């Protein structure tokens, strides 16, 4: 239909989605807290859409709760399902980037939880472990309580290649900008131009990934934000954006709203070579060279 492709999906999360543990105080439990493993993802109000697809891509787990006001979220949370089609399904389509590093944390907080040792001292100890190493860790409350507790290591794996190009229109879809300035021209005569950038921001644990687009895409170059951990992908060359990014992404889509942005980005692009005219300069130079082509 519009039914997702599933490398997309995994682009998609790397970029955006999110593996959570959450451990809150509950007094119906034998250690006093609760442990609920969730799956989710959010997005604002307009790509509540996106959020419907994921859920029909999954078999329509889950839910779709409105956060508030203008956000929404997408979150599966039963640990039965969890195992059943979230693990086959990122264990065959594997994820690249660091969150790859909070998917294998969370598939062990969840056997822990399939054996039911998340009910035990023991057990929950082991899980607050896996949480403080997934994504930003443990919370003020949570580290005051478990004071005497040292993060699950991170795995630290291996060359993870882009493994379908459907797979960075997914992830170009949540972490991903196409650009478009007005400049004034560098000319006598009052002129305007337009400057396209398509541009990807990661942080530089991702930085094999990164480096990686410029083969993968033939085109653009890395920058590191000299005050912090940022890289960005950037292509500015029109030619490249022409013969190069805007073919890529009308056959490998961007999914969610920001297919629009594409769209008119595009658009855009059609009218820079179309609606166009030369500069005084440019219309001086050409007149020289063809008056002296052929003698």
């Amino acid at each position: 239909n519009s039914k997702l492709n599933p490398w997309a999906v995994v682009g998609f999360i790397d970029a955006e989605g999110s593996f959570m543990v959450r451990v809150r105080k509950n007094s119906k439990y034998k250690t006093g807290w609760l442990v609920v493993a969730i799956f989710s993802v959010t997005v604002d109000k307009k790509d509540l859409f996106l959020l419907e697809s994921l859920k029909t891509f999954f078999g329509g787990l889950g839910s779709i709760k409105k956060s508030g006001n203008s956000t929404f979220s997408y979150r599966i949370e039963s640990s039965e399902q969890l195992t059943k089609i979230i693990l086959p399904f990122f264990d065959k389509y594997s994820l690249i980037t660091e969150k790859l590093g909070d998917y294998l944390l969370f598939k062990k907080v969840l056997e822990l939880m399939g054996t039911k040792e998340h009910l035990t001292q023991r057990g929950l100890e082991k899980i607050v472990s896996l949480k403080a190493s997934i994504n930003k860790g443990l919370s003020e409350e949570l580290q005051a309580a478990f004071p005497q507790c040292v993060p699950t290591p991170r795995p630290e794996i291996n060359n993870k290649n882009i493994p379908d190009p459907f797979w960075l229109a997914g992830f170009v879809s949540g972490d991903g900008s196409f650009k478009s300035i007005l400049k004034k021209s560098e000319s006598i005569k009052v002129g305007f131009q337009s400057i396209l950038v398509f541009q990807i921001t990661q942080h530089a644990r991702d930085v094999k990934l990164m480096e990686s687009l410029i083969s993968y895409l033939g085109c653009g170059f890395i920058e590191k934000d000299s005050r912090g951990p940022w890289l960005y992908y950037t292509v500015t060359n029109f030619s490249d954006i022409q013969g190069k990014i805007i073919p890529f992404f009308h056959q490998y889509k961007i999914i969610g709203s920001k297919y629009g942005d594409y769209q008119d980005w595009c658009k855009i692009a059609l009218i820079m070579q179309n609606k166009n005219h030369l500069t005084p300069e440019g219309l001086n130079e050409i007149r020289a060279l063809k008056g002296g082509m052929n003698k």
